[PDB]
DNA sequence: CATTAGA
DNA sequence: TCTAATG
Protein backbone atom coordinates (compact mmCIF):
# COMPACT_ATOMS: atom_id res chain seq x y z
CA UNK A 1 0.00 0.00 0.00
CA UNK A 2 2.81 2.01 0.69
CA UNK A 3 5.59 0.22 1.66
CA UNK A 4 5.45 -1.89 -2.10
CA UNK A 5 4.89 2.03 -3.34
CA UNK A 6 7.14 2.81 -6.26
CA UNK A 7 7.23 -0.48 -7.50
CA UNK A 8 3.96 -1.22 -8.01
CA UNK A 9 3.55 2.37 -9.11
CA UNK A 10 6.38 2.07 -11.79
CA UNK A 11 5.27 -0.74 -12.65
CA UNK A 12 1.52 -0.08 -13.56
CA UNK A 13 3.29 2.96 -15.59
CA UNK A 14 4.99 0.39 -17.62
CA UNK A 15 2.29 -2.08 -18.05
CA UNK A 16 -0.37 1.30 -19.19
CA UNK A 17 2.26 2.12 -21.66
CA UNK A 18 2.00 -0.92 -23.09
CA UNK A 19 -1.30 -1.76 -23.61
CA UNK A 20 -1.81 2.35 -24.98
CA UNK A 21 1.09 2.99 -27.31
CA UNK A 22 2.29 -0.79 -27.51
CA UNK A 23 -0.26 -3.19 -28.97
CA UNK A 24 1.38 -5.50 -26.44
CA UNK A 25 -1.28 -7.19 -24.84
CA UNK A 26 0.76 -9.85 -22.90
CA UNK A 27 3.40 -7.62 -21.55
CA UNK A 28 0.91 -5.12 -20.78
CA UNK A 29 -0.64 -7.95 -18.79
CA UNK A 30 2.15 -8.93 -17.25
CA UNK A 31 3.38 -5.84 -16.05
CA UNK A 32 -0.13 -5.89 -14.03
CA UNK A 33 -0.30 -9.39 -12.44
CA UNK A 34 3.01 -8.31 -11.08
CA UNK A 35 2.58 -5.27 -9.95
CA UNK A 36 -0.74 -7.27 -8.51
CA UNK A 37 1.28 -9.19 -6.54
CA UNK A 38 4.09 -6.94 -5.20
CA UNK A 39 1.14 -4.68 -4.26
CA UNK A 40 -0.16 -7.57 -1.87
CA UNK A 41 3.40 -8.74 -1.11
CA UNK A 42 4.24 -7.74 2.96
CA UNK A 43 7.93 -6.53 2.87
CA UNK A 44 9.97 -4.17 2.34
CA UNK A 45 11.15 -5.67 -1.44
CA UNK A 46 14.85 -5.42 -1.30
CA UNK A 47 16.16 -6.50 -4.74
CA UNK A 48 15.16 -8.16 -7.49
CA UNK A 49 15.74 -11.80 -6.82
CA UNK A 50 13.70 -11.23 -3.64
CA UNK A 51 11.20 -9.80 -5.63
CA UNK A 52 11.48 -12.68 -8.14
CA UNK A 53 10.33 -15.38 -6.07
CA UNK A 54 6.92 -14.06 -6.47
CA UNK A 55 4.35 -15.87 -9.48
CA UNK A 56 4.37 -13.13 -12.38
CA UNK A 57 7.79 -11.88 -11.06
CA UNK A 58 9.80 -12.88 -14.11
CA UNK A 59 13.50 -11.87 -14.85
CA UNK A 60 12.25 -9.16 -17.00
CA UNK A 61 10.30 -7.48 -14.20
CA UNK A 62 13.47 -8.29 -11.67
CA UNK A 63 15.68 -6.51 -13.82
CA UNK A 64 13.49 -3.58 -13.37
CA UNK A 65 13.28 -3.65 -10.02
CA UNK A 66 16.75 -3.22 -9.36
CA UNK A 67 17.58 -0.44 -11.52
CA UNK A 68 14.72 1.31 -9.86
CA UNK A 69 15.90 0.61 -6.65
CA UNK A 70 19.41 1.94 -7.43
CA UNK A 71 18.61 4.54 -9.31
CA UNK A 72 15.02 6.06 -8.05
CA UNK A 73 14.32 6.21 -11.92
CA UNK A 74 14.31 3.87 -14.54
CA UNK A 75 15.53 4.70 -17.98
CA UNK A 76 12.74 2.78 -20.02
CA UNK A 77 10.21 4.87 -18.10
CA UNK A 78 12.29 8.18 -18.81
CA UNK A 79 12.49 7.45 -22.68
CA UNK A 80 8.56 6.85 -22.78
CA UNK A 81 7.52 10.06 -20.24
CA UNK A 82 9.64 12.04 -23.32
CA UNK A 83 8.69 10.38 -26.37
CA UNK A 84 6.13 12.88 -27.70
CA UNK A 85 4.60 10.16 -29.55
CA UNK A 86 3.86 8.36 -26.56
CA UNK A 87 2.96 11.62 -24.51
CA UNK A 88 0.70 12.41 -27.77
CA UNK A 89 -1.06 8.60 -27.34
CA UNK A 90 -2.32 9.76 -23.75
CA UNK A 91 -3.10 12.62 -24.53
CA UNK A 92 -5.75 12.07 -27.31
CA UNK A 93 -7.39 9.35 -25.59
CA UNK A 94 -8.69 11.97 -23.01
CA UNK A 95 -10.95 13.20 -25.22
CA UNK A 96 -14.67 11.31 -24.76
CA UNK A 97 -14.25 8.91 -27.60
CA UNK A 98 -11.04 8.62 -28.64
CA UNK A 99 -9.81 5.15 -27.44
CA UNK A 100 -6.18 3.67 -27.85
CA UNK A 101 -6.94 2.67 -31.38
CA UNK A 102 -8.17 5.64 -32.61
CA UNK A 103 -5.55 7.76 -30.59
CA UNK A 104 -2.32 5.99 -32.40
CA UNK A 105 -4.49 6.09 -36.08
CA UNK A 106 -4.81 10.19 -35.18
CA UNK A 107 -1.01 10.54 -34.43
CA UNK A 108 -0.08 8.71 -37.27
CA UNK A 109 -1.99 10.75 -39.78
CA UNK A 110 -0.64 13.19 -37.57
CA UNK A 111 -3.22 14.90 -34.92
CA UNK A 112 -1.38 15.22 -31.95
CA UNK A 113 -2.77 18.37 -30.46
CA UNK A 114 -6.44 18.98 -29.81
CA UNK A 115 -6.09 22.02 -32.55
CA UNK A 116 -5.13 19.04 -34.38
CA UNK A 117 -8.59 17.91 -33.69
CA UNK A 118 -10.25 20.71 -34.57
CA UNK A 119 -9.04 21.46 -38.09
CA UNK A 120 -10.03 17.87 -38.52
CA UNK A 121 -13.07 17.43 -37.21
CA UNK A 122 -14.03 15.43 -40.34
CA UNK A 123 -12.06 12.57 -39.35
CA UNK A 124 -13.90 12.39 -36.26
CA UNK A 125 -17.26 10.66 -35.28
CA UNK A 126 -20.37 12.13 -33.58
CA UNK A 127 -19.33 11.03 -30.08
CA UNK A 128 -16.04 11.95 -29.99
CA UNK A 129 -17.24 15.42 -31.97
CA UNK A 130 -18.92 16.19 -29.42
CA UNK A 131 -16.34 14.72 -27.44
CA UNK A 132 -13.76 17.41 -28.09
CA UNK A 133 -16.72 19.74 -28.21
CA UNK A 134 -17.10 20.13 -24.73
CA UNK A 135 -13.86 19.13 -23.90
CA UNK A 136 -13.10 21.44 -20.94
CA UNK A 137 -16.29 20.85 -19.41
CA UNK A 138 -15.75 17.36 -19.92
CA UNK A 139 -12.86 17.13 -17.58
CA UNK A 140 -14.19 19.44 -14.93
CA UNK A 141 -16.19 17.86 -11.54
CA UNK A 142 -19.68 18.70 -10.53
CA UNK A 143 -20.54 20.99 -7.50
CA UNK A 144 -23.08 18.87 -5.23
CA UNK A 145 -24.48 22.09 -5.28
CA UNK A 146 -25.27 21.46 -8.86
CA UNK A 147 -25.91 17.92 -8.54
CA UNK A 148 -29.33 19.16 -6.34
CA UNK A 149 -30.71 21.47 -9.10
CA UNK A 150 -29.98 18.68 -12.05
CA UNK A 151 -31.26 15.98 -9.84
CA UNK A 152 -34.21 18.48 -9.55
CA UNK A 153 -35.56 18.75 -12.51
CA UNK A 154 -34.76 15.13 -13.89
CA UNK A 155 -37.34 13.88 -11.45
CA UNK A 156 -39.45 16.13 -12.26
CA UNK A 157 -39.69 15.85 -15.65
CA UNK A 158 -39.87 11.84 -15.12
CA UNK A 159 -42.68 12.31 -13.21
CA UNK A 160 -44.36 14.73 -15.33
CA UNK A 161 -44.57 11.99 -18.17
CA UNK A 162 -45.97 9.40 -16.38
CA UNK A 163 -46.54 8.87 -12.82
CA UNK A 164 -45.40 5.66 -12.70
CA UNK A 165 -41.64 6.45 -13.36
CA UNK A 166 -39.08 5.65 -10.21
CA UNK A 167 -36.15 7.52 -10.19
CA UNK A 168 -32.52 7.32 -8.53
CA UNK A 169 -29.80 9.56 -8.90
CA UNK A 170 -26.71 6.95 -8.15
CA UNK A 171 -23.20 6.53 -7.44
CA UNK A 172 -20.71 9.09 -5.34
CA UNK A 173 -23.35 11.20 -5.02
CA UNK A 174 -26.07 9.28 -3.88
CA UNK A 175 -23.34 8.52 -1.18
CA UNK A 176 -23.31 12.12 -0.19
CA UNK A 177 -20.39 13.20 -1.93
CA UNK A 178 -19.10 16.53 -2.16
CA UNK A 179 -18.48 16.58 -6.16
CA UNK A 180 -19.55 13.94 -8.85
CA UNK A 181 -18.46 13.48 -12.54
CA UNK A 182 -21.31 12.52 -14.31
CA UNK A 183 -24.69 12.19 -13.19
CA UNK A 184 -26.21 8.50 -13.10
CA UNK A 185 -30.18 8.20 -13.15
CA UNK A 186 -30.98 4.62 -13.04
CA UNK A 187 -34.35 3.88 -14.04
CA UNK A 188 -37.17 1.44 -14.08
CA UNK A 189 -40.74 1.26 -14.16
CA UNK A 190 -43.64 -1.07 -13.37
CA UNK A 191 -44.84 -2.03 -16.75
CA UNK A 192 -41.42 -3.53 -17.59
CA UNK A 193 -39.57 -6.13 -15.71
CA UNK A 194 -37.71 -9.24 -16.38
CA UNK A 195 -40.14 -11.00 -19.14
CA UNK A 196 -42.60 -8.23 -20.36
CA UNK A 197 -40.73 -7.80 -23.61
CA UNK A 198 -39.64 -4.60 -23.25
CA UNK A 199 -41.37 -1.02 -24.31
CA UNK A 200 -38.38 1.08 -25.12
CA UNK A 201 -40.73 4.05 -25.61
CA UNK A 202 -40.11 3.77 -21.67
CA UNK A 203 -36.42 5.16 -21.78
CA UNK A 204 -37.83 6.94 -25.63
CA UNK A 205 -40.57 9.36 -23.77
CA UNK A 206 -38.31 10.53 -20.90
CA UNK A 207 -35.33 11.17 -23.43
CA UNK A 208 -37.73 13.02 -25.47
CA UNK A 209 -39.16 15.08 -22.35
CA UNK A 210 -35.33 16.06 -20.88
CA UNK A 211 -34.99 17.74 -24.35
CA UNK A 212 -38.01 19.04 -24.44
CA UNK A 213 -36.88 21.38 -21.69
CA UNK A 214 -33.63 21.72 -23.21
CA UNK A 215 -31.85 20.42 -20.26
CA UNK A 216 -30.54 17.16 -22.22
CA UNK A 217 -28.40 18.87 -25.29
CA UNK A 218 -27.19 15.80 -26.78
CA UNK A 219 -26.85 12.70 -27.53
CA UNK A 220 -23.61 10.49 -27.27
CA UNK A 221 -25.72 7.16 -27.87
CA UNK A 222 -29.26 6.42 -27.59
CA UNK A 223 -29.95 2.54 -26.86
CA UNK A 224 -32.99 0.81 -26.16
CA UNK A 225 -31.80 0.98 -23.03
CA UNK A 226 -28.97 3.26 -21.77
CA UNK A 227 -28.53 6.33 -23.04
CA UNK A 228 -25.84 8.39 -22.57
CA UNK A 229 -25.95 12.38 -23.54
CA UNK A 230 -24.89 15.42 -21.80
CA UNK A 231 -27.09 18.67 -20.22
CA UNK A 232 -27.16 21.58 -18.43
CA UNK A 233 -28.31 23.77 -16.25
CA UNK A 234 -30.63 26.80 -17.55
CA UNK A 235 -28.20 29.65 -17.81
CA UNK A 236 -30.11 31.81 -15.40
CA UNK A 237 -30.10 35.25 -15.68
CA UNK A 238 -26.58 35.36 -17.24
CA UNK A 239 -23.42 36.54 -17.03
CA UNK A 240 -22.83 33.31 -15.59
CA UNK A 241 -23.75 30.20 -17.64
CA UNK A 242 -23.46 26.29 -16.83
CA UNK A 243 -20.79 23.73 -17.93
CA UNK A 244 -21.92 20.69 -20.20
CA UNK A 245 -22.62 17.87 -18.21
CA UNK A 246 -22.16 14.15 -19.09
CA UNK A 247 -25.18 12.11 -18.18
CA UNK A 248 -26.68 8.62 -18.01
CA UNK A 249 -29.76 7.20 -17.92
CA UNK A 250 -30.97 3.74 -17.94
CA UNK A 251 -34.09 1.66 -18.03
CA UNK A 252 -34.64 -1.25 -15.28
CA UNK A 253 -36.36 -4.25 -15.48
CA UNK A 254 -38.17 -3.34 -12.19
CA UNK A 255 -38.12 -6.69 -10.80
CA UNK A 256 -34.29 -5.44 -10.81
CA UNK A 257 -33.95 -2.15 -9.51
CA UNK A 258 -32.50 -1.76 -5.71
CA UNK A 259 -29.88 -4.22 -6.98
CA UNK A 260 -28.46 -2.69 -9.70
CA UNK A 261 -29.66 0.77 -7.46
CA UNK A 262 -27.53 -0.95 -4.57
CA UNK A 263 -24.71 -1.97 -6.77
CA UNK A 264 -23.94 1.41 -8.80
CA UNK A 265 -24.43 3.04 -5.69
CA UNK A 266 -21.14 2.14 -4.65
CA UNK A 267 -18.67 1.98 -3.15
CA UNK A 268 -16.05 0.06 -5.20
CA UNK A 269 -15.29 -1.51 -1.99
CA UNK A 270 -18.70 -1.13 -0.27
CA UNK A 271 -19.91 -3.71 -3.42
CA UNK A 272 -17.19 -6.53 -2.82
CA UNK A 273 -17.40 -6.22 0.50
CA UNK A 274 -20.93 -6.22 0.97
CA UNK A 275 -20.91 -9.23 -1.81
CA UNK A 276 -18.12 -11.11 -0.11
CA UNK A 277 -20.49 -11.39 3.08
CA UNK A 278 -23.44 -12.19 1.32
CA UNK A 279 -21.49 -15.01 0.05
CA UNK A 280 -21.17 -16.71 3.45
CA UNK A 281 -24.85 -15.69 3.91
CA UNK A 282 -25.22 -18.51 1.59
CA UNK A 283 -25.73 -15.69 -1.17
CA UNK A 284 -25.12 -14.31 -4.52
CA UNK A 285 -25.27 -10.76 -5.28
CA UNK A 286 -24.71 -9.04 -9.05
CA UNK A 287 -25.35 -6.20 -10.71
CA UNK A 288 -29.10 -7.50 -11.00
CA UNK A 289 -29.86 -10.14 -8.48
CA UNK A 290 -29.14 -11.76 -5.21
CA UNK A 291 -29.37 -15.60 -5.51
CA UNK A 292 -29.62 -18.26 -2.20
CA UNK A 293 -26.40 -20.92 -2.37
CA UNK A 294 -26.54 -24.24 -3.05
CA UNK A 295 -24.45 -26.58 -1.70
CA UNK A 296 -23.81 -28.53 -4.71
CA UNK A 297 -21.40 -25.89 -5.13
CA UNK A 298 -23.48 -23.33 -7.35
CA UNK A 299 -27.55 -22.93 -6.98
CA UNK A 300 -30.10 -20.32 -8.77
CA UNK A 301 -33.66 -18.67 -7.74
CA UNK A 302 -33.40 -15.23 -7.90
CA UNK A 303 -35.02 -13.64 -4.63
CA UNK A 304 -37.84 -11.14 -4.69
CA UNK A 305 -35.97 -7.38 -3.73
CA UNK A 306 -38.27 -4.46 -3.00
CA UNK A 307 -35.93 -1.91 -1.49
CA UNK A 308 -32.10 -1.62 -0.51
CA UNK A 309 -33.11 -3.02 2.41
CA UNK A 310 -34.69 -6.88 1.53
CA UNK A 311 -31.11 -6.99 -0.15
CA UNK A 312 -29.54 -6.65 4.01
CA UNK A 313 -31.49 -8.32 5.58
CA UNK A 314 -31.53 -11.23 3.25
CA UNK A 315 -27.46 -11.03 3.80
CA UNK A 316 -29.22 -10.00 7.52
CA UNK A 317 -26.72 -7.00 7.70
CA UNK A 318 -27.22 -3.63 9.01
CA UNK A 319 -29.17 -0.83 6.53
CA UNK A 320 -26.18 1.27 5.66
CA UNK A 321 -27.25 4.77 3.97
CA UNK A 322 -25.75 5.82 1.17
CA UNK A 323 -23.88 8.34 3.35
CA UNK A 324 -22.12 5.37 4.81
CA UNK A 325 -21.48 2.87 1.45
CA UNK A 326 -17.86 4.53 1.93
CA UNK A 327 -16.23 0.63 1.54
C1' DC B 1 -19.19 -7.45 -19.12
C1' DA B 2 -22.66 -5.49 -21.50
C1' DT B 3 -24.53 -2.06 -24.50
C1' DT B 4 -24.07 1.23 -28.68
C1' DA B 5 -21.76 3.12 -32.92
C1' DG B 6 -19.79 2.34 -37.08
C1' DA B 7 -18.13 0.59 -41.43
C1' DT C 1 -20.29 -9.14 -38.55
C1' DC C 2 -16.25 -7.47 -35.64
C1' DT C 3 -14.14 -4.01 -33.30
C1' DA C 4 -13.95 0.21 -30.53
C1' DA C 5 -15.20 2.93 -26.49
C1' DT C 6 -17.81 3.94 -22.21
C1' DG C 7 -19.30 2.32 -18.24
C1 LIG D 1 -19.49 1.09 -10.44
C2 LIG D 1 -19.44 2.35 -9.57
C3 LIG D 1 -20.74 3.07 -9.93
O1 LIG D 1 -21.78 2.41 -9.23
C4 LIG D 1 -20.87 2.75 -11.40
C5 LIG D 1 -20.17 3.75 -12.37
O2 LIG D 1 -20.55 5.11 -12.02
P1 LIG D 1 -19.36 6.17 -12.31
O3 LIG D 1 -18.38 5.55 -13.23
O4 LIG D 1 -19.85 7.49 -12.73
O5 LIG D 1 -18.78 6.33 -10.82
P2 LIG D 1 -19.20 7.17 -9.46
O6 LIG D 1 -20.64 7.54 -9.46
O7 LIG D 1 -18.72 6.39 -8.30
O8 LIG D 1 -18.33 8.50 -9.62
P3 LIG D 1 -18.69 10.07 -9.91
O9 LIG D 1 -20.16 10.25 -10.02
O10 LIG D 1 -17.98 10.93 -8.93
O11 LIG D 1 -18.02 10.22 -11.34
O12 LIG D 1 -20.26 1.45 -11.62
MN1 LIG E 1 -20.89 8.69 -11.92
MN1 LIG F 1 -21.36 7.04 -14.84
NA1 LIG G 1 8.11 -16.78 -9.64
NA1 LIG H 1 -11.25 9.20 -24.49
Amino acid sequence: ETLNGGITDMLTELANFEKNVSQAIHKYNAYRKAASVIAKYPHKIKSGAEAKKLPGVGTKIAEKIDEFLATGKLRKLEKIRQDDTSSSINFLTRVSGIGPSAARKFVDEGIKTLEDLRKNEDKLNHHQRIGLKYFGDFEKRIPREEMLQMQDIVLNEVKKVDSEYIATVCGSFRRGAESSGDMDVLLTHPSFTSESTKQPKLLHQVVEQLQKVHFITDTLSKGETKFMGVCQLPSKNDEKEYPHRRIDIRLIPKDQYYCGVLYFTGSDIFNKNMRAHALEKGFTINEYTIRPLGVTGVAGEPLPVDSEKDIFDYIQWKYREPKDRSE
